[PDB]
């Protein structure tokens, strides 16, 4: 028997600690006969779980289409859901706009609300650390990229995750009409007085003598919310839980706060959400295998982040590991547009969470909860601390 014929990434078993890692350590080790293997799942699917072979598939933009990064499919994401020429016209319109200079400078905003959130529960001595904060310090800074009062922030966490559970087509239809309603009030004034907001920025590029159409705002949005708040959201909530538990990373890390860049960047290698999908569109041969027109290869991103061939130890959180060539923002063309704002903002998260709580333990009467998908990582962390002062 395979792990391979029934491994199903919205159906990943989970160990006696919550998570699918005991699986994935498992399909890892296989992996290294069988790096990439059939699945019956879903009408039947490629598994490419080796590093290697994840890097061969990902750098291949001729037989491979990124109209297949969402599987099963039951819209076309500005960038990450598109090939080239229009996706790289797009990446090359946003990357001055959010460059790390431009986002950086939204930092101690970050820092101040990331605080704000923290107020909310910290006299009460418990809370969910994925509900309070995870879910809501990246839905926060979106609005604060966007010149808008962080708690705007609050609205989009709701249209996220009601985009994501509706059944009813109509429903999730008039949700959407929500989102784009006020997409276009924010263009329409960020258009008519330009700020230094990353939208004021986003609008004014111009390249080759072109620049974004109103829907190509409207989808760059949209790409903000739907790619990148539920990533940051399961990455955080993941990092709060192995804080909760794991007494020896935590206290390192508060005695080393220089070593956070670098524990972050290890903690994206072990934690990494994403798995990500590709439509095959020419045969080719990757490594034993030939995939064929119009089947999809699924990149199991936490396979590749565990192969012996890449990482040594790689079953354990080395917060000093460098370099660490980590697939878990992708690489190549669709490397993620976030990667630099997201390890700042993951930096913060900690760093202000264990100077304001830097003793706490998950809730022993309470269950901890890991989403599984396309994004996973905890849904739940409810967590206790003895009760502390708000700031404000
Ligand atoms: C921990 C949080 C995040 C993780 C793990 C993550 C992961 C990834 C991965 C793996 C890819 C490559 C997809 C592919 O190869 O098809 C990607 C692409 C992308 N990400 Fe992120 N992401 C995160 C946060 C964000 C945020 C906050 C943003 C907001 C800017 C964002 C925007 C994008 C965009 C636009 C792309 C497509 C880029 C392109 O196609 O050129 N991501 N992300
Ligand atoms: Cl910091």
């Amino acid at each position: 028997t395979s792990l391979f014929t029934t491994a199903d990434h919205y159906h990943t078993p989970l160990g006696p600690d919550g998570t699918p890692h005991a699986f994935f350590e498992a399909l890892r080790d296989e992996a290294e006969t069988t790096p990439i293997g059939w699945s019956e799942a879903y009408g039947g699917h490629w598994v490419v779980a080796g590093y290697k072979e994840i890097q061969a598939v990902i750098q291949n933009t001729k037989a491979f289409s990124n109209k297949g990064v969402t599987f099963p499919r039951y819209f076309e994401l500005m960038m990450a859901g598109q090939d080239d020429p229009v996706h790289k016209k797009y990446r090359q319109l946003v990357a001055k706009p959010f460059s790390p200079e431009a986002t950086d400078l939204f930092t101690e905003q970050l820092r101040q609300s990331t605080n704000d959130l923290i107020d909310a529960r910290i006299e009460l001595g418990e809370g969910d650390a994925a509900t309070w904060l995870a879910n809501e310090i990246p839905a926060r800074l979106t609005a604060i990229l966007l010149g808008l009062p962080p708690e705007d922030g609050d609205t989009y966490r709701r249209w996220v995750w009601a985009i994501t559970h509706v059944e009813n087509p109509e429903e999730g239809a008039e949700i959407f009409a929500e989102l784009v309603a006020h997409a276009r009030t924010l263009i329409a004034e960020r258009r008519t007085n330009p700020g230094n907001d990353i939208m004021s920025r986003v609008i004014m590029s111009k390249i080759d003598g072109e620049s974004l159409s109103e829907d190509d705002l409207i989808g760059f949005f949209t790409i903000l919310l739907l790619g990148g708040i539920d990533n940051t959201a399961r990455f955080l909530s993941s990092v709060f839980w192995r804080l909760a538990w794991d007494i020896e990373l935590r206290r390192r890390l508060i005695a080393h706060p220089e070593l956070i860049p670098n524990a972050v960047d290890e903690l994206l290698r072990f934690y990494g959400p994403a798995m990500v999908g590709r439509l095959v569109t020419q045969e080719v041969t990757v490594g034993d295998i030939t995939m064929k027109p119009g089947q999809t290869a699924m990149l199991w991103f936490p396979i590749a982040s565990r192969d012996r061939s890449a990482f040594d130890s790689p079953d354990n959180i080395v917060i000093e590991r460098t370099p660490n060539r980590h697939l878990s923002l992708g690489h190549g063309i669709h490397r993620c547009l976030g990667a630099h704002l997201i390890r700042v903002e993951a930096r913060v998260a900690i760093t202000e969470f264990l100077k304001r709580i830097p003793e706490f333990s998950l809730d022993p009467n309470k269950e901890c909860e890991w989403l599984m998908g396309q994004v996973a990582g905890m849904l739940h962390v409810p967590i206790i601390f003895p009760k502390g002062k708000r700031l404000s």
